[PDB]
């Protein structure tokens, strides 16, 4: 086992116990609607990572009854690519959405493929444009395609930041959660959908959109204000990446699944988080370890089987680690916090996960860059590259 497996295992233990990447909805029943609260991270070129905590509010356009759901989530898988024809400034994307985190007549509309229609008018910081969008949604699979333009030419903002704000309606809900839909519920009359979306030590984006259907059309048109926007920030000033998987990256994945799953079963149990978890020094609840699951377990079943676990992976590609995650990391071997991975630290991790004086002594002689005989943090970094 290398220092970079275990340092993946490491990381992998603490995103499972605190990473918190679904759409959490909830019931507003003032507003006989939905709450929402989740956070995105995108990247910023030459490295780092720019969070958007994203709040949302949908109320009903109808006076027609809804669904108001128990707690859950969406998960999301989002993919953004170019058209090699397209010479506007424009977007194609593809989703997949499906709701989870409940264990084991609006609907009808959905139940082949849908055309969509978006239309944005922003303005941030007083730059102002225009975006139209059109596709179709496949409920059935929780699958949307479509293709904005930026309409009055040059999009001034990342067109990643925009995507959230660009239909919730096509999420694919399991045959155990179909009561949990507000979305569809609504439908045709339609809800709006508000958001606020903090950009950390950035502006924020302010956003109504009423989702409806226009004849067979199910429309998205929006209204967008950014304020206090930096002009040279990670959004005005263009730093964000566009978008972003190996048979290496897919074995790494593999390796770290086989280190939870301890009996070789395929799944993870909460009995097997906890192994691991106590191992590493945390002492989780049996309700926490059952809450961490439910993050990953799409079935509902109360484990994470083995796809599950790859899905989350391939997820958490689009999750790049903060400075405070990766610190978090290195401080469960750096246990005595002196900024300095020493062979006794990393024996004690090692030996803690049930992994000779001279191997330790090897695995720091790999990663230490300055001969010191010890990790330190941009050491540690540059080890899990
Ligand atoms: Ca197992
Ligand atoms: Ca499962
Ligand atoms: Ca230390
Ligand atoms: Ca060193």
């Amino acid at each position: 086992k290398t220092f970079k497996e275990v340092a993946n295992a490491v990381k992998i233990s603490a995103s499972l116990m605190g990473l918190k990447i679904n759409v959490y909805i909830k019931a507003d029943k003032q507003k006989n609607g939905i709450k929402a609260n989740f956070h995105i991270r995108h990247n910023i070129e030459d490295g780092g990572v720019q969070l958007a905590y994203h709040y949302q509010q949908n109320t009903p356009i109808g006076d027609g009854p809804v669904l108001l759901p128990d707690n859950h989530y969406l998960s999301v898988q989002s993919k953004l690519s170019k058209d090699p024809n397209e010479k506007r400034d424009h977007m194609v994307l593809l989703e997949f959405v499906t709701a989870a985190g409940i264990t084991l007549k609006g609907e009808e509309l959905f139940t082949g493929v849908v055309p969509i229609l978006v239309e944005l008018d922003g303005d941030v910081n007083g730059h102002k444009f225009s975006v139209s969008g059109e596709g179709e949604g496949d409920a059935t699979y929780g699958k949307l395609t479509l293709k904005f333009i930026c309409t009055t030419g040059k999009l001034p903002v990342p067109w990643p930041t925009l995507v959230t704000t660009l239909v919730q309606c096509f999420s694919r809900y399991p045959d155990h959660m179909k009561q949990h839909d507000f979305f569809k519920s609504a439908m045709p009359e339609g809800y709006i959908q508000e958001r606020t979306i903090f950009f950390k030590d950035d502006g924020n984006y302010k956003t109504r959109a009423e989702v409806k259907f226009e004849g067979d059309t199910l429309v998205n048109r929006i209204e967008l204000k950014g304020i206090d926007f930096k002009e040279d920030g990670n959004i005005l000033g263009h730093k964000l990446e566009y978008n972003l998987l190996t048979e290496e990256q897919i074995a790494e994945f593999k390796e770290a699944f086989s280190l939870f799953d301890k009996d070789g079963d395929g799944t993870i149990t909460t009995k097997e988080l906890g192994t691991v978890m106590r191992s590493l020094g945390q002492n989780p609840t049996e309700a926490e370890l059952q809450d961490m699951i439910n993050e990953v377990d799409a079935d509902g079943d109360g484990t994470i089987d083995f796809p599950e676990f790859l899905t989350m992976m391939a997820r958490k590609m689009k999750y790049r680690d903060t400075e405070e995650e990766i610190r978090e990391a290195f401080g469960v071997f750096d246990k005595d916090g002196n900024g300095y991975i020493s062979a006794a630290e990393l024996r004690h991790v090692m030996t803690n996960l049930g992994e000779t004086d001279e191997e330790v002594d090897e695995m720091i002689r790999e990663a230490d860059i300055d001969g010191d005989g010890q990790v330190n943090y941009e050491e540690f970094v540059q080890m899990m590259t």
